[PDB]
């Protein structure tokens, strides 16, 4: 119906909303461009799934997150991403990982607030649906 194409619109707007205000926080600019193969060439070796904030804005545009679980499955990849590829305890390593952890608690502590229950049970209750 017309009535859930907007749900879905509205959707947008918000995921739209909540990636820009990760995007310029200057502690998460690694994770704001896909990692260049050329200055690391060994991680999509490692990396099978490779994600980033610029992705998924590009994901939201395609249409591709129709619930605020898909798209939070997206920045969960993100930080296990950083996780395993730089898990030793040299200080750069340790500097990744304690930003992928503020990434994720802090997207996470934006949707508890801002998010409300019945709106991501609507969204669910369509796409089982379809
Ligand atoms: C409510 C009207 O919305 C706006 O004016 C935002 F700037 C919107 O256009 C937007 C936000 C973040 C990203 Br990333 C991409 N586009």
């Amino acid at each position: 119906s017309m009535q859930e194409e907007d749900t879905f619109r509205e959707l947008r707007i918000f995921l739209r909303n909540v990636t820009h205000r990760l995007a310029i926080d200057k502690r998460f600019r690694v994770f704001t461009k896909p990692v260049d193969p050329d200055e690391v060439p060994d991680y999509r070796t490692v990396i099978k799934e490779p994600m980033d904030l610029s992705s998924v804005i590009s994901k939201i545009d395609l249409h591709k997150y129709l619930t605020v679980k898909d798209y939070l499955r997206d920045i969960d990849l993100i930080c296990s991403n950083a996780l395993e590829y730089n898990p030793d305890r040299d200080p750069g390593d340790r500097l990744i990982r304690h930003r992928a952890c503020a990434l994720r608690d802090t997207a996470y502590a934006i949707i508890k607030e801002e998010l409300d229950e019945d709106f991501e049970q609507l969204c669910e209750e369509i796409q089982e649906s379809r």
